[PDB]
């Protein structure tokens, strides 16, 4: 909240010769500089080739074509046969023998992708979903109420106390994980998530051990449900079937490992950026708090467009492609910069305005559409809606009180800490 900002302010004009998408220094600049770089790219070099970020001492891989236009990103997403998701969806995979272990369906192309996603989807039965919906409400209500008891001074970090724990507690609830086990699930998850942070010194040996441990935890959980039926997603996964194919315990473990990353830190960063935007632009909070259920759908969609928690996804070309007269070769990597498509001057009027009533809103924060479209998009929209509903009811004047501590990442639009304050 700290620095005053006027809703609708465009980014500074960033000279093309100043943009270094392969430098880590670039990803450390503030959001205005980044938004201004991509604005320059959309105008002057909308498809361009970049080397990967190189951490001195480690293999970096080959470079990538940056797609910065909403129409280009949509096209790529609609043609998975040309733009493959296998081998992986990050610029450079550091553990390629474990690509499928961590990635589950997101690193598969068809037909393997559709087969797996079909079986996983059918496990989300009406009963399992109704339990998830009660969990979202219960968990958000308890976490906000805990912030109030744990902080008589009326100050806390939104990330550690709410935005961090809510998405993971909800994943634990749908898997049927006991309360007692959360500590270990959280510690393992945090170590996995930390392995990308260059402000942390995370041991690769430790990363492997926690990765195997959470996977062994998950296969044992699924095996328990094979003998003991419960009303949880774990049991629905072991029982689900499509054309006679069922899921092994290892496949369920890999999907769980994907959830505690892809379904977790994404939602966390949508919540934190949503809090930050509602703090910077208080008229939007006032409007939202005045008609909460009636503006919730457009408000949530704008929080996702604004936050773009997933900054990009990578693809790999199976054949040559010429689009916008830019020739890209089979085998090249391509990156889909959702953070740029969600400011594309050709799709959104007033793109620099955070508008909780915005409509239409063809935002691509859940991806550009198609085969890999976020499996949890409606679950994420619900988590966002419900957490701000509980803040609105319990501490309506809560506001960010400091600029965020930002995660240094090319992939995740991360907030590490976000101080907030409220009154009673
Ligand atoms: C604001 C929150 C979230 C954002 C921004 C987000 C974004 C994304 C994106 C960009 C993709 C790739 C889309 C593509 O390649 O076309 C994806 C896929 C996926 N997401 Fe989400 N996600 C969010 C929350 C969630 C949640 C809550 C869940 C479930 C708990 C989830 C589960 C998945 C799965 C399983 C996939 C893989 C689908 C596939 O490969 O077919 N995500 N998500």
């Amino acid at each position: 909240g700290l620095l005053p900002r006027v809703n609708g302010t465009p980014p500074p004009e960033v000279p093309l010769a100043d943009i270094e998408l392969g430098s880590l220094e670039f990803w450390g600049r503030d959001d205005d500089f980044r938004d201004g770089a991509f604005a320059t790219l959309r105008r002057e070099a909308p498809i361009s080739f970049w080397p990967p970020i190189e951490l001195a001492g480690l293999t970096a891989g080959k470079g990538h074509w940056a797609l910065t236009k909403h129409d280009d990103i949509h096209f790529a997403s609609r043609h998975p046969e040309i733009f493959h998701s296998s081998p992986n969806i990050v610029i450079h995979d550091q553990t390629p023998e474990l690509a499928e272990y961590f990635g589950s369906m997101i690193v598969l192309d068809d037909p393997r992708h559709q087969r797996l996603r079909s079986i996983v989807s059918r496990a989300f039965t009406p009963k399992v979903v109704a339990r998830i919906e009660a969990s979202v409400r219960e968990r958000a209500h308890r976490l906000v109420a805990a912030m109030i008891e744990n902080h008589p001074d009326g100050q806390a970090d939104l990330v550690s106390e709410l935005a961090g724990p809510l998405p993971l507690q909800i994943i634990c609830d749908m898997m049927g994980i006991p309360e007692e086990d959360h500590e270990q699930i959280f510690h393992w998850t945090n170590v996995i998530l930390g392995f990308g942070d260059p402000d942390l010194t995370t041991d690769f040996d430790e990363f492997l051990q926690v990765s195997m441990a959470i996977g062994g935890y998950a296969t044992a959980l699924a095996d328990d449900r094979r003998v003991n039926h419960h009303g949880d997603l774990t049991t629905s996964l072991v029982e689900a079937e499509v054309d006679g194919e069922r899921l092994s315990s290892s496949e369920i473990a890999m999907f769980f490992i994907l959830l505690v990353v892809a379904g977790n830190e994404t939602t966390r960063n949508a919540i934190s950026h949503g809090m930050l935007a509602l703090s910077r632009y208080p008229d939007e909070r006032a409007k939202w708090w005045s008609d909460f259920d009636g503006l919730a759908a457009t408000a949530v969609e704008e929080i996702v467009r604004w936050a773009s928690p997933v900054v990009y996804m990578r693809r790999t070309l199976s054949q040559d492609v010429d689009l916008r007269g830019t020739k890209m070769a089979a085998g090249d990597k391509v990156t889909l910069w959702y953070c740029s498509a969600n400011r594309d001057e050709e799709k959104f009027a007033d793109p620099w305005t955070f508008d909780v009533t915005r409509n239409p809103n063809p935002q691509v924060g859940f991806g550009g559409g198609g085969a890999h479209f976020c499996l949890g998009a409606n679950l994420a929209r619900r988590e966002i809606r419900v957490v701000f509903d509980e803040l609105r009811r319990q501490m309506p004047d809560v506001v960010a009180t400091e600029e965020p501590a930002r995660l240094l990442s090319q992939f995740i639009h991360g907030i590490k800490r976000l101080p907030v304050a409220w009154s009673r």
